[PDB]
RNA sequence: UAUGCAUGCAUU
RNA sequence: UAUGCAUGCAUU
């Protein structure tokens, strides 16, 4: 528990709505319209791991399409805010932004052309999830990838939703997450043939949904897309090393 | 690591106690077609710390039969004396298991198990006297040896021929015998459950026959690990976890 | 996010 | 025996 008081959450909603105006949810890069993403060379992944305050934020850059790690920054940080659903960015985003800036100063040539974020983008209680939030503050193209369904605007992990997951039969299969507004907030994606629990993909910034879904699918060796998976693995391994 | 002084004293103690091993049935329930009269099955296990070579947690459970509900638990932090050396497991875990037995007699003498499943081999052992025999001779309780991987002794090998046989195990309860180079039947490979492929290696501990030990092990398997051993392992690791 | 359980692989 | 990875479930 130890949730922030309502007055703090209310300020945070205001900041989310203001920055939401800067979200670009269409494609803005030439590689995004290419059938094989020709010209996409560098994909980023971000994640924060915790000690069972002390955390480890990690940014990786992977080559495309080989998905090999060409840059890694794993940093020990002291997080301030607690996890509250719908306010993830207020916990993780200042440190992720700080990693991007560190990359710009150390290997600016490895700046990623797109970033996969461990959390939703517009599939979010106010249409402005951590993936949008990182995208607006860095102006990088960002994809939101979530591991379970954020239940917003009528979306629910109920029987009907579970029935659709049964229709996902092969790697790459999708179905749209249709809000009560008639808006398509994201896609359920089956990562590969040997996984049944879908990923929940939504636009972060400067990318379209169908391109974000197709790209996430291409990063999936395992259920978790390789940029996120490598940041998660390396950040947790970094904690273990400086034993905790 | 122990000096050779201790090592030879250990080969000697094992041969000395081997003379008391009874590898036939001595309890009326063992001859019963449905094990009528068997009411209490024990399981023993010790968990270790990743950090401490010294600290360990030994646990003993007693389960009702045939419901397999835990009716007794004793979990104890202990100071290990010997390191793990293959073939001498008892000299590392068995003094603490004997102490758990003695404590049960003093606390709940009515829940004294009629048989004990041991996480480790019985007569399937470099000197025909594994930890399960060792506990059986020191307590005079009937004991079953259950191993999760094959102790390669007397020509037994986890080679291509052995792996073919494992493929021949098709359902829960399927078995094949483990024949040493002497032609002696040291144990049985048992498919524990329909939804596991990895066999158990079951051998006689004390005061039971192999056919009965195999059939009882199978009857205790909710999952791949027999429920008495499985419950001791879970409870002993949880105890280490909550003291870390 | 961390942890537990299940099934398998690897290391030991 | 502990850890890591994989797949699923649960708690959060
Ligand atoms: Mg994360
Ligand atoms: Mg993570
Ligand atoms: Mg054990
Ligand atoms: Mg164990
Ligand atoms: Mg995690
Ligand atoms: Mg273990
Ligand atoms: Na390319
Ligand atoms: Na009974």
């Amino acid at each position: 528990a130890e949730r922030p008081p309502e007055e703090t959450l209310s300020l945070w909603k205001g900041e989310q709505a203001r920055l939401k105006a800067r979200v670009v949810d269409r494609d803005t890069e030439a590689w995004q319209r290419d059938p094989s993403f020709s010209g996409l060379q560098k994909v980023g992944g971000v994640d924060v791991s915790f000690v069972k305050v002390r955390a480890c934020a990690s940014l990786v850059v992977l080559s495309y399409p080989e998905l090999k790690v060409v840059y890694e920054d794993s940093r020990m940080v002291g997080l301030k805010a607690p996890y509250v659903s719908g306010f993830l960015a207020f916990r993780e985003v200042p440190f992720l932004v700080e990693l991007v800036q560190r990359l710009q100063e150390k290997e600016p040539d490895l700046m990623p052309q797109v970033v996969l974020v461990d959390g939703n983008g517009v599939l979010h209680q106010r249409g402005f999830g951590v993936a949008c939030h990182l995208g607006v503050l860095t102006e990088l193209p960002c994809i939101g990838v979530a591991k379970k369904l954020l239940q917003v605007d009528g979306l629910e992990n109920n029987a009907l939703h579970k029935e659709k997951i049964v229709l996902l039969q092969a790697g790459g299969d999708t179905f749209p997450l249709i809000g009560s507004s008639g808006t398509v907030l994201g896609m359920a994606l089956r990562s590969h043939d040997h996984s049944t629990k879908p990923l929940y993909v939504s636009v972060g910034h400067r990318i379209s949904l169908e391109v974000a879904v197709r790209l996430t699918h291409h990063c999936c060796r395992f259920r978790i897309p390789e940029p996120i998976r490598q940041a998660d693995i390396r950040s947790r391994e970094y904690i273990r090393r400086t034993l905790g």
